[PDB]
């Protein structure tokens, strides 16, 4: 066989009752759907798990009202979810969603950044997944009028992530290895490239040969490559669709290969499938059909 997951991110409803929307609530469905014709061994969220200032503690009822209660299908019961924290989460307590994984079975979010590490079956393939946190890299983009991180609140905490993943990259073993967190890299829509990771994390993803990094923080849907080979996923539009294309003209030319969002789509995710030869990417459409796909080459 080989391993599979879905990779969701600006999913965290709204802050009044019931505290989920129609398209929250139609890609759950989708999701369920994929999950029952593919199957998945997770869920990835690429962070705004709660929207708009996350949640106050581990008991907090938007955990039962935005995500429990609103990815409820009998197909997506015992489908562990990998989670990383988004701008919005970090205007609320983050300890709260890292604690709440012991409270659910399904929720996992042991730290703010973490190594996840998988084996394909029968395959000798190795997979290695690097869940970061952008905003204590590069500061709450709700902080400046910009709207984009400009800087750290603190030195320390990222200079040491930094170092961490560096270190982490320059060991793995893994025949695929993967790179995730809320901000993206490169992107033409609303928002756009984030400076800071430009120039900080990019440089380290071609000299370590990671295969993909992935995001969302822009609402809709993207896939961009650069010419060393490395894949930029986007997937932001699990609660909202933001048409804009504002920064098509700050991304380096031939980059942009796939991009999608339409404001009447309900949103959307990808499906990821790693192989013994390569990696496919799929977008869905929360309406139920697939928009593009791509593969990745194994790594050497
Ligand atoms: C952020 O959320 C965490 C998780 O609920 C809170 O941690 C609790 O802290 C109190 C001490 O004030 C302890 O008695 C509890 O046992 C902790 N809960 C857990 C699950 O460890 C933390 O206090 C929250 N921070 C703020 C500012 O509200
Ligand atoms: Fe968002
Ligand atoms: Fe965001
Ligand atoms: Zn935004
Ligand atoms: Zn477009």
């Amino acid at each position: 066989s080989t391993l599979r997951f879905v990779a969701v991110g600006d999913w965290g409803g709204v802050p009044n009752a019931p505290f989920h929307t129609a398209r929250e609530m139609a890609n759950a469905k989708e999701i369920a759907r994929t999950v029952q014709i593919m199957g998945a061994d997770f869920i990835m969220s690429l962070g705004d798990n709660f929207y708009f200032t996350g949640v106050h503690d581990a008991n907090d009822k938007r955990f039962q009202e935005t995500f429990e209660d609103v990815f409820s299908d009998r197909a997506l019961r015992n489908i562990p979810w990998y989670v990383l924290a988004g701008n919005h989460d970090h205007l609320g307590n983050v300890s709260a969603q890292i604690a709440y994984s012991k409270i659910s079975k399904r929720w996992n979010f042991p730290s703010p950044y973490y190594r996840l590490r998988f084996k394909v079956p029968r395959s000798n393939i190795t997979v290695a997944i690097f869940m970061l946190d952008t905003v204590m890299l590069c500061g709450n983009s709700d902080d400046f009028v910009s709207q984009q991180p400009e800087m750290p609140r603190d030195l320390g905490v990222a200079r040491t992530q930094l170092s961490w993943l560096k270190k982490q990259l320059a060991a793995a073993k893994e025949d695929y290895v993967l790179v995730a967190g809320h901000y993206p890299i490169w992107s033409i829509a609303e928002h756009g490239p984030t400076r800071c990771l430009v120039k900080n994390l990019r440089p380290l993803l071609a000299a370590y040969g990671v295969t993909a990094y992935l995001c969302g923080h822009d609402h809709n849907l993207q896939y961009l490559q650069d010419e060393n080979g490395v894949g930029y996923v986007l997937s932001g539009a699990g609660n909202f669709m933001d048409p804009s294309v504002r920064h098509q003209r700050k991304v380096p030319n031939g980059y942009l290969r796939f991009h999608y969002g339409s404001e009447d789509s309900l949103g959307g995710f990808t499906y990821v499938e790693i192989g013994s030869k390569e990696m496919s990417i799929t977008y869905v459409e929360a309406s139920g059909k697939s928009l593009f796909k791509t593969s990745l080459p194994r790594r050497p």
